[PDB]
């Protein structure tokens, strides 16, 4: 038993509620809060933008001295570093983004690496301004990931999608 409420049972390890990832965050402080990040963490937009203003920019500091030691990610890969003050670990993953028409095919790559964190909080990887469908997105999640995923989307017409089309 953990601390995420209001969740939608999906299938035996996925969960999904309608929600803002950041405030989930901060009310759970989960021990990884997964990001939607690019290659080169900078975080201006979307998820990664959120959770970064949540940090007061503390996470694009950290991941600014990241890049510079280490280069870019790849894309379908990830790395770990702090939570800051909403998670211990953020889990930052780069899903393809369909509309710089990075491939499709590396969104299950991109899932794999959850399966290294035994709970994660986390949103749909290669969805909303990453251009891909979120319902495809959802269903590469379920049949990649096998540690427990709680994931929330923002939109709630969305979300009522998701669930109503979920096979
Ligand atoms: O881009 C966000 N989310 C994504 C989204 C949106 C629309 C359609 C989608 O397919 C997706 C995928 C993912 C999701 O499902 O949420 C987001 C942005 C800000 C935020 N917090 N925030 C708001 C203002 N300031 C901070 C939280 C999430």
């Amino acid at each position: 038993v953990n601390s995420f409420s209001g969740y939608l049972k999906l299938t035996d390890n996925v969960y999904i509620k309608n929600a803002d990832i950041v405030e989930e965050a901060k009310k759970v402080k989960p021990t990884v809060v997964v990001n939607a990040a690019n290659v080169y963490l900078k975080h201006g937009g979307g998820v990664a933008g959120a959770l970064n203003k949540a940090t007061n920019n503390a996470m694009q500091v950290e991941s600014d001295d990241y890049i510079a030691t280490n280069g870019p990610l790849k894309v379908g890969g990830s790395c770990v570093l702090s939570g800051h003050n909403l998670a211990k670990h953020c889990l930052h993953v780069v899903g393809p983004n369909v509309n710089k028409g990075e491939d499709i095919q590396l969104l299950k790559s991109a899932y794999e690496n959850f399966n290294q964190h035994e709970v994660l909080l986390a949103p749909l990887l290669s969805a909303g301004i990453f251009g891909a469908d979120p319902i495809h997105s959802l269903r590469v999640c379920v049949d990649t990931v096998r540690t427990n995923v709680y994931l929330a989307v923002f939109d709630k017409n969305l979300y009522d999608k998701l669930v109503s089309s979920f096979l």
